[PDB]
């Protein structure tokens, strides 16, 4: 009867505080996002833990969904069990933690962020103001990683002077095109926890740095404001004048966020213009990354069924979606709390409309749509 979940870590800590999700959501299972959305469009409780009689109901990822991945469950799986939704959850940064001591302010220019993860920077004396010296080592996510996709999509965006590129994956061991330097000795851990274990292991050589879900990369919100632990980014020049770098808090990224425009009102049965991406330039579905606030942001999703078999679990669903999209008696404070951002209230309004509103074609349990259709109990 309980309904389950899970994927990506980088929102797992918000999905796991208690009362986010509503009754009937057993715990939500962090595993990765090319995990979950396994999960979910195959239907395979394997990838979140042993039991034979479960079957998986949603998803947290930070990838999007693929043309491949939207067309097969369109053909395998849509005719029986209704179409899926993917929209997004909240807002988020991407952090940059390290272990490095000293005192001055580590704040990274855009270029010196591109030359520490392509492997050309491998000494702390080659970041300006550092205040540092000695080797810097990558750590990186080892499997299909929703970071990974948001972090390298900036990357592909905005590294155009090294001698490489790095191309937008899930696998940040495929993103540059020299590959994995080896003088630069970069690692690979699992998970957002894992790779923070291995940043924050006292008992090899300092010098780590990684890129992270801003819930992960301090203990506490007022830490990701602490630049001898978690980078600045966006030291530069502007306009002739020299600025300063933002720290990854969800202040420094929420302006952005709220001018991200809502999907075309004409466009919105297609899952895939659900969830904006950032690039260098505006375009179709993609919104050009700021050029204030702290740079590197995106959004984290949820990966839904608009039909269930099972009549309560219809009723918990449209539940869940009414708290996590209200506008009122919500989950903002505690989205907040995990260092994210909440949606805009433009974009909430959207989400009910057309996933809550029983008249909408595209609504959760839709008498005439998911008539006879819906995803199983188990």
């Amino acid at each position: 009867a309980d309904i389950n979940g899970g994927g990506a870590t980088l929102p797992q800590k918000l999905y796991q505080t208690p009362d986010v999700l509503t009754a009937g959501f057993a715990p939500y299972i962090g595993v990765g996002s090319g995990k979950g959305k396994a999960a979910f469009l195959e239907n395979k409780y394997n990838q979140f833990g042993t039991d034979t009689t479960k079957n998986v109901h949603w998803a947290g990822s930070d990838s999007k969904l693929t043309a491949t991945e939207l067309s097969t469950y369109a053909s395998d799986k849509e005719p029986t069990w209704g179409k899926l939704i993917q929209v997004p959850s909240v807002a988020t940064s991407v952090a940059i933690p390290f272990r490095k001591a000293g005192t001055n302010a580590v704040d990274l220019s855009v270029k010196e962020l591109c030359g520490v993860f392509s492997g050309r920077i491998t000494d702390w004396s080659g970041i300006t103001g550092s205040g540092r010296s000695g080797p810097i080592q990558v750590v990186y996510r080892s499997e299909s990683s929703g970071t990974t996709e948001l972090f390298t999509r900036f990357l592909n965006a905005k590294c155009t002077t090294e001698t490489g590129t790095f191309a937008v994956t899930t696998t940040f061991a495929n993103s540059y095109s020299g590959g994995l330097t080896p003088t630069a000795g970069a690692v690979a851990a699992t998970g957002s926890q894992g790779v923070m274990t291995a940043l924050n292991d006292t008992t090899v050589a300092e010098g780590r740095i990684t890129y992270m879900s801003p819930d992960f990369a301090a203990p506490t919100l007022a830490g990701l404001d602490d630049a001898t632990k978690v980078a600045r980014v966006g030291k530069g020049v502007a306009n002739g004048v020299a600025v300063e770098g933002k720290s990854p808090a969800a202040a420094n990224v929420s302006a952005a966020i709220s001018v991200v425009p809502v999907p075309a009102a004409a466009d919105r049965t297609n899952p895939d213009v659900w969830v904006p991406v950032f690039g260098a330039t505006t375009g179709a579905g993609v919104v050009a990354y700021p050029d204030s606030g702290y740079p590197i942001l995106g959004f984290t999703n949820l990966i839904f069924s608009q039909c269930y078999a099972n009549a309560t679990q219809t009723t918990q669903v449209r539940d869940f979606f009414t708290k996590h999209y209200g506008t009122s008696n919500n989950n903002d404070a505690a989205i907040e709390a995990n260092a994210f951002v909440p949606l805009p209230s433009n974009w909430k309004a959207a989400i009910r409309a057309s996933f809550l509103t029983a008249s909408n074609a595209l609504s959760i349990g839709n008498t005439n749509v998911c008539n006879g259709k819906g995803r199983p109990q188990l």
